[PDB]
């Protein structure tokens, strides 16, 4: 229904502020675009599912989240991804993996400040009767 449409909007205009924050953060430069083939050669072959905070936005954009949970998925892959391919002692893999870490935690952080459980809920419902 347009009531439905009307709550998906809402929610891709949610999602985009929050990617939006993450963005602009200093400290995620690294995560906002995807992971250039000619400056890391073996990463594509590496990580199996690359994500980023720009194909992040390409997907609200596309319709592809329908609810915060799916969301979530794609920001836990940023995180996953970095502790995958970085995992060394070393301090440039610590710090990639702590800057992951934390882009993580900052959007669960604002969603837990600022999603209401209602909203989600209805987002939910309405995607399990698609
Ligand atoms: C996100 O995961 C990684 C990012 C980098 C990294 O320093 N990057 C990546 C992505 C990127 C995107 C925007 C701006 C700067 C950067 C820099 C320079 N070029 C790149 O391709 C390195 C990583 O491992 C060596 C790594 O796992």
């Amino acid at each position: 229904s347009m009531q439905e449409e009307d709550t998906f909007r809402e929610l891709r205009i949610f999602l985009r502020n929050v990617t939006h924050r993450l963005a602009i953060d200093k400290r995620f430069r690294v995560f906002t675009k995807p992971v250039d083939p000619d400056e890391v050669p073996d990463y594509v072959t590496v990580i199996k599912q690359p994500m980023d905070l720009s194909s992040v936005i390409s997907k609200i954009d596309l319709h592809k989240y329908l609810t915060v949970k799916d969301y979530l998925r794609d920001i836990d892959l940023i995180c996953s991804n970095a502790l995958e391919y970085n995992p060394d002692r070393d301090p440039g893999d610590r710090l990639i993996r702590h800057r992951a870490c934390a882009l993580r935690d900052t959007a669960y952080a604002i969603i837990k400040e600022e999603l209401d459980e209602d909203f989600e809920q209805l987002c939910e419902e309405i995607q399990e009767s698609r």
